[PDB]
């Protein structure tokens, strides 16, 4: 029966876990959702230099785009929305000062938007 016993279920890892964070990203002026989500550290922040290690995977595992191309792209803009519900937008393709570390636990999704022609 359904309600034999529930201890018969399988257990979890306590060392160390990751987190997996909803992404976006828009092509041709249309998004490209597959429920694909992005692995982060738990209670541990991080930036854009490191962090991006990760991103830039999908990034070809995507379409198999390069480091060099996206960054010729016409515009190259970067969305992240934390848990508290708000989203802000980076301007990559005019950003050469911008800098700062971030709360993975305190994120919640991002969405990343690259037009090139």
């Amino acid at each position: 029966g359904s309600t034999a016993e529930k201890d018969k279920l399988p257990a979890t890892q306590k060392a160390k876990e990751m987190q997996n964070v909803p992404y976006t990203i828009a092509v041709d002026g249309i998004m490209a959702f597959n429920q694909s989500y992005l692995n982060l550290p738990k209670d541990s922040q991080l930036s854009y230099l490191d962090l991006g290690n990760k991103v830039k995977a999908l990034l070809y595992d995507e379409r198999g785009v390069t480091p060099e191309k996206i960054r010729n792209a016409k515009s190259a803009v970067y969305t992240i929305t934390w848990k508290d519900g708000s989203k802000k937008e980076v301007d990559l393709k005019k950003d050469s000062y911008t800098a700062n570390l971030f709360d993975s636990n305190s994120i919640k999704q991002i969405d990343i938007n690259v037009k090139t022609k």
